[PDB]
């Protein structure tokens, strides 16, 4: 797994995951951006950045949030980071 | 889909009946994200293809057994799915979703 998914899990459930939240947890873990959402998110970053300053997880989270209008998961952020990497955009 | 979640949720409730403490997040995520390597997928599909003729749709049980022999431990839902998907890429009759 990616390090930030584990970080995301500690952030979301700082004192443990109670059994009443198992469905919510797994549903969130399963969630991903559609191809069209990944295109829009990467586009949004490219529109707002110069290609020198490395793009941060926070930058990507904000771009994705604006698009899906809800708190992004680590997996969603990573889809966009991957896409930006495919066009050589610097990543933090 | 619904069945994927049914299966993982059933597993989670059984493995962690009183909750998942933060010390077990590493182990939990490792299991949830565990996947067959490409070469393991190839080997599973090949063993299944050798022992079936299409008159009997490949079941979850068929795939589970094939993957178990390869990885030498109980296969997860995602590992089973990877093989079902590979089999579907050659149009092999499947009982299970993908």
């Amino acid at each position: 797994f990616m390090d930030n998914v584990l970080g995301w899990l500690h952030k979301g459930y700082p004192e443990g995951v109670p059994p009443k939240d198992y469905f919510a947890l797994l549903a969130l873990l399963k969630r991903s951006l559609t191809e069209d959402e990944v295109v829009r998110a990467a586009q949004a970053i490219l529109r707002s950045t110069d290609g020198q300053s490395p793009v941060t997880d926070d930058d990507i989270r904000n771009a994705v949030h604006q698009i899906i209008e809800k708190e992004p998961t680590a997996e969603e952020i990573n889809q966009v980071a991957a896409r930006l990497a495919s066009v050589g955009w610097p990543l933090a």
